[PDB]
This record gives C-alpha cells, structure tokens and sequence, in this order.
C-alpha cells in the first residue's frame, strides 16, 4: 500500500519520526509486513478547503485490495487521527481518496504484482 | 470535490487569488456548496509536454458523481480557460484527469462519505 | 500519455536530458506520438518505502488504452530500468500505478478526447 499527504502546513511543524509512525502504522491497520508500505508526505503546500487556507490535507490511500466501505471508514478514522494529532490539521478539512488497485496494475522490481 | 493543477509555471506568476477563484467558479461548476471544494496549485515543476518544456499542467479533478461526457467538457473549457487567462498556458498543453469517486472511497472527518 | 515520478532523489542527481530520455522512451514503449506525452519529475521528496528513506520511486502513468497485463509488466521493465540507471533507485523500491483512462475522463484543449 501506498499513503499520500499533500498538506499546506510548513515543514517545520512535521515531527521527526513521522515517515515511520505512518509505515507502522499502516502495516497494522491494513495487515501486511511493513516492507510493503510505502509513505510519501509534502508540506507547504499553496491549497486551500472550503475557501479557506487554515490547516487543511488532500491525501491519497492506494491498496491491492483490503478497501471498501467499513475498512475505509477505519483507515480515515486513524489517518485523520495521525494528522489531528501530528500536524493539528482538523478532521472535517481532510479528504483522502481510495484506491483498490488491480495486481497486474501495480508495478514494482521490472514486472507488476499480477 | 478536488481540483489540483501541476504546473512548470514559476510561483510568482500564480495571481493571489487564484485559490479563491478556482473555489467559487468550480462551487458553480459543480452545484456544491463551497465549503466542499478544495484546490491545490503546485508551481515550479520540472515537466514536459511533448518533449517541450513551454508552460504546460497536468490536472486532476476528483467529484462524486457531477462526472462524466458532457459535464468533463464543460468543465475542460471552464478550467483551461482559467489557466489560459491566469498562468497563460496554451490549452492545448493542459492535461486534465476526471475522476468520479465512489462516496464509500472519499474519506473525510474521521469517516467517509457513503 | 502522462508519465510521474516523485523521488526522494535530490534536484542535483536528476541528469540534464532526464525529462526528454522518457518522453522517447515512452512514446518507443506506448507506440503514442511524442507531442501527446508528457512526463512530470518531482525530486527531493519526503518518503519512505518499507521503512527505510534508501532512494525510492512512487510513479504512475496514465494512458488512454495501451494499458494491461503485458504491456504493463513491459512498462515496468522499461521505467525501472531507467530509473536505476539514472537516478541510481533499485527496482525493487519503485512503485508504479498504471491507469486505464476512458477518452472521455482526459480533458485537454478545452474539451476532452471522447
């Protein structure tokens, strides 16, 4: 799985640790090895929601299954948490987008996962 | 809904403005209020469109539901009309993806649209 | 077709004539014109992939049609090579997302391929 954060809040005010915290964490939220996890985080970023450029974060979650309704809700209910916690970013000014990817529509080490 | 432009054309010549305006002219666009819509413009990129590094974007516009044929017309007028005007890119160099999201896979608030 | 690469690969590593060297490649891998390509590096990027912030890839490329099982596979064998002979990312650290677009989701010169 793949976790996206594309947030305006300054690179400053990104703790230490926290590429790591989001790989472990996603390792046990989805339950895969966290070898499989990769996280990408890119602040200051010129956005803003609902008008507004108070703290706000567009993310992305792509997955080779283990996505759909119930497990989402569960994913945005940790991933917001994350953000609230880490980078004071409120909940209702967060949208992450899922993804199930199809195996044979993932690459990675010269072939795809089909 | 989400509307992220990439672009190659430098910061300074991104108006102030230009969030608020891509807020309140896809709040139209799209019929949702506009504490819903959210706009993300990244300048500065290293890009090419067909090999050539002229001002060019590649776009993304995520909604659930308000996508298809004719809306994606209209809204590929609406929005290269804004770059062309705003960043003076050709729209013939403007790639923008449509992307209807299924509300069970847009997560927001601690959980998820459906 | 649109080709990205986000790295933690910093800005000086990225060769002169990198933007240019996929363009061709792709168009030689897609059979798709070169004017129609376009190709998008982001460099010196906060990520991780299993953990571990060792040089590493998170891509995705787009396509209307030219996309599936195969050709994918191809794809990545062509596009992992280029970033490790490059950019200096094994293979193994890259992820690749492929997109199936319908002609009628890619908005370009005010109107969109449908």
């Amino acid at each position: 799985p793949m976790f996206i954060v594309n947030t305006n809040v300054p690179r400053a005010s990104v703790p230490d640790g926290f590429l790591s915290e989001l790989t472990q964490q996603l390792a046990q939220a989805t339950g895969k090895p966290p070898q499989y996890i990769a996280v990408h985080v890119v602040p200051d970023q010129a956005m803003a929601f609902g008008g507004s450029s108070e703290p706000c974060a567009l993310c992305s979650l792509h997955s080779i299954g283990k996505i759909g309704g119930a497990q989402n809700r569960s994913y945005s209910k940790l991933l917001c948490g994350l953000l609230a916690e880490r980078l004071r970013i409120s909940p209702d000014r967060v949208y992450i987008n899922y993804y199930d990817m199809n195996a044979a529509n993932v690459g990675w080490n010269n072939s795809t996962f089909a």
